[PDB]
RNA sequence: AAAAAAAAAAAAAAAAAA
């Protein structure tokens, strides 16, 4: 089944600082807030959507149980 | 199942956004309306994006 | 929706078409489909529709 | 009702030479010899498959 | 019924191949086997290459 | 399929692979586990690379 | 461009056969 549910879930519950790099590059650094089917509510000065279709990776800047 | 919610509330405070393309590029308007496929952003004329083409969308404020 | 949106092909409005590699695209909607969008310039060409990003109206419409 | 058989279908009855401008800009030039619903086979010298989902737009070199 | 036909074809006479991705990149190998996503290519070690990632497929010689 | 046992030949192995990303930047680590949508590539920290992502995932040594 | 471990982000190069 799947798994990404619970690795997003493992950020947002421990409150980790995390980075979103996107299909072009661009390193989003914030809090995973929320996620769904097809985005991830990323946290900072403002709480902004990200769709997951133009996301590389997530990196967790620590690591995580 | 969230998507919804936010952008509608975008709609509903009137707050300017700013709509990152998948290529950087930076479009700045107010939410008028989606569908499951498109945002209509508004700014001088009514501009479809589509969004598979989105990147991100920031809200100019916290709402 | 995107259909009422582009049936711009009634008032025959010019319009751009963004590709998601930065390229504006300027003609006139001729036909849509599920996929697919033919802009009218010199040819009717075809552009599909992910390799949109965004259809500027020219004026309000 | 498909708008995509036909405009490609035209251009390979006529033989008429096309441009697929793919995603990044790049421009192919050559035939449409045969398509399905994920791939156009563009025609030169050596007939090379074109996946759909990085084409951008398919032009024809003149009026069809 | 279009893709199967011509990747086998590769595969069956063993003709070496140029896969140029989304990105520009071309990478030149041998089709050694594919399924509906993905398309394995050989030279020194079998890389395996996404379809959704490739712009075309072409053959180093007329097949 | 062909790539459900190709990813575990480096999730059993642990041979370190390199993962092009459709920009083309290269990932480096190993194949910790995948699911249908994403691949998990492992160093300082275990990272969720996205598959819609990936263009090519190479191992570093034949297999 | 056999490939920039990655530009908190070019309101946008009618288009680099790559």
């Amino acid at each position: 089944q799947s798994l990404q549910d619970p690795f997003l879930n493992a950020l947002r519950r421990e409150r980790v600082p995390a980075s979103i790099y996107l299909v072009n590059g661009i390193k989003l650094q914030g809090q995973i807030e929320s996620f769904d089917q097809f985005v991830i509510l990323l946290k900072n000065t403002v709480s902004q959507m990200v769709y997951k279709h133009a996301i590389s990776t997530v990196v967790p800047s620590r690591p995580v149980s």
